[PDB]
């Protein structure tokens, strides 16, 4: 809408550039971390997620996956590409949109909203690949978790917020 | 070793202004927390890691809180006055330390050290009262948890540092 006041009031964009209104997640508890451009998903991070989402995938939650560029400082070997560098695909069972920035100038609408969750105490930058965000039923910001954190410890806030 | 490699290379006074040297620590696994100045643990915060403590207390599982009244120091209706301008007491089983800044130009080193965990991922200023750090047994810090994330949320991770 125009006044940012839940996480529903957000349209974003899918891997497909189609809109997705944030807004049909309702009722479902909305765990929302940003995922790097690397093309392999070698990291734990998804592999932990996946299993999250093997368990509470028909409970109601739901992984809203972002890709950033704005960290992996990589050693490069042959990245020069700025035609098609960013990996151009994303196997995993949860969803995963198009990709966005999370901090500084053109910051997705969504994460600068998610950023003043608790009275700004998760005002901070995404510190780094795979930050972790907890959202509830009513698409207001309940948790944040640094990077360090692997998903599979979010457990027992996820299983809380769903009142399992 | 002049500069500090690790939490055990500090030095810290205690309610009592005796000097503490977190190397009687090391083979211990750390739960540094910062708590508000002021009297009362109704905060929810503290049952909780007496819970957390009670049952880890002897497993390896040590917690360091450190009272800062840089967070709302304008809540007590009567908080103007100076006889110190931190609880003169504060029953906890868990030891209480002396009180410290944790943000600023007189942060203990001891948070300007745990700031520098993971490449700087922890660099963040402490955002409220209770933020939490996790130690491992060799004095490194492995992980940072935002204040809203509750105690036993954190109990994954403390007992896959205690290797449980
Ligand atoms: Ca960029
Ligand atoms: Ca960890
Ligand atoms: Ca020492
Ligand atoms: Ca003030
Ligand atoms: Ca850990």
């Amino acid at each position: 809408s125009k006044n940012p006041e839940s996480v529903h009031d957000f349209t974003v964009k899918d891997a497909k550039e189609n809109d997705v209104d944030l807004s049909i997640f309702k009722g479902k508890v909305l765990l929302i971390v940003n995922v790097a451009s690397k093309c392999g998903m070698t990291n734990s991070n998804y592999a932990e997620m996946n299993q999250l989402y093997e368990k509470y995938k028909d409970q109601g939650l739901e992984i809203l996956a972002f890709p950033c560029n704005q960290f992996g400082e990589e050693e490069p070997g042959t990245n020069d590409q700025i035609t098609d560098f960013v990996c151009t695909r994303f196997k995993s069972e949860f969803p995963i949109f198009d990709k966005i920035d999370v901090n500084g100038e053109n910051a997705s609408p969504l994460y600068r909203f998610l950023k003043l969750g608790k009275w700004g105490i998760f005002g901070d930058d995404i510190q780094w690949n795979f930050a972790k965000f907890l959202v509830n039923k009513d698409g207001q910001v309940v948790d944040r978790y640094y990077p360090t954190t692997s998903p599979l410890s979010l457990e027992r806030d996820i299983k809380q917020l769903l009142e399992i």
